[PDB]
């Protein structure tokens, strides 16, 4: 309830038939992941995003289907300014979409990689996307849900550089936050994953491992994984930086002018702490936002 019903044929209509040209030279794809592809779209003046949805990886109909529940489920149940809002779906047909509300900036990944000529983020712009980041986390985790898959990919940028946590497919309820389960299906990005969660747990913990791998990415402008790279994984540099083969300056970002020691040593410890490898020794959600807040003064 409060969520459209569209007919299929209606958002095939508005995104030019799912146009696989990139909207950066006049089609409609806007991006893509293991689940399905999120195309632009027109309806009724708003500039929608239409994500159709799947097997791009190996899942089955019925895992899509339940994907598809629970992101309206979640989307249902939880509506802050550090999420992204669904205004509709259909599921006429064999086909699955959800309808959002444009973020007019895209994915932090693609923004940290200034994908298609997109200007760096200053620092001063970073701390804000985290600190929105840690505040939309905070939301999930206060209202018992485990995100399962934090990611650059998945925090999104709206036209004042807002962060909106997105994607729900694999969130689930905790009873009470402070007991962990199991799974027997691993879900989530290998290059963000905490060990207990990629061994089948399932705890806000993972959720926060995760952020720590993103603040690398907002220091570094790396990718989480670079096969191309010597350590492929950016989660590595943590150990480099213990074992003072490196310093956090050697990985800094070269594209910010106003970048102080200080503050990227603050979000450098915040980070460091949330890659905790032992999950009962990680700050809790709330401690990172206050270690954020703090690094800001
Ligand atoms: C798909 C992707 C990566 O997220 C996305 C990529 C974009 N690129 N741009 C360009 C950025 C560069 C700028 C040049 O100045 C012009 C526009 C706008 C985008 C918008 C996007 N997503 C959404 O609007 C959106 C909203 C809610 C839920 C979701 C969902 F869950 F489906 F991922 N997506
Ligand atoms: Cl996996």
């Amino acid at each position: 309830t409060r969520f459209h019903s569209f007919s299929f044929y209606e958002l095939k209509n508005v995104t030019n038939n799912f146009d696989e040209r990139p909207i950066s030279v006049g089609g409609n794809k806007m991006g893509e992941g293991g689940f399905g592809v999120v195309y632009k779209g027109y309806v009724n003046n708003t500039t929608v995003a239409v994500k159709k949805l799947a097997a791009m990886v190996d899942i089955t109909t019925e895992e899509l289907k339940q994907q598809f529940d629970q992101e309206i489920k979640v989307m249902a149940k939880c509506q802050h300014e550090n999420l992204v809002e669904l205004l509709g779906f259909s599921s006429d047909g064999d086909d699955l979409c959800l309808v959002y509300v444009y973020m007019p900036n895209g994915s932090l990944l693609d923004r940290l990689s200034c994908l298609d000529g997109t200007p760096p983020l200053s620092w001063h712009m970073r701390c804000k996307i985290a600190q929105g980041a840690a505040n939309g986390i905070n939301f999930l985790h206060e209202n018992h849900h485990i995100h399962r898959d934090i990611k650059s990919a998945n925090i999104l940028l709206d036209e004042a550089f807002t962060a909106k946590i997105s994607d729900f497919g694999l969130a689930r309820a905790s009873e009470k936050f402070a007991q962990t389960v199991m799974t027997s299906r691993i879900v989530g990005t290998t290059a963000y994953m905490a060990p207990e969660a990629l061994r089948g747990e399932i705890t806000p913990k993972s959720d926060i491992y995760s952020f720590g791998v993103v603040l690398l990415e907002i220091i570094t402008g790396l990718p989480a994984v670079d096969e191309h790279r010597e350590p492929q994984l950016l989660l590595d540099i943590k150990e480099e930086i213990e074992d003072e083969e490196k310093t956090i300056e050697d990985y800094i970002d070269k594209k910010m002018n106003d970048a102080d020691s200080t503050s990227v040593e603050a979000m450098y410890s915040v980070a460091s702490q949330c890659l905790h490898e032992k999950k009962n020794k990680r700050p809790d959600i709330k401690k990172v936002q206050q270690l954020l807040q703090e690094m800001t003064a």
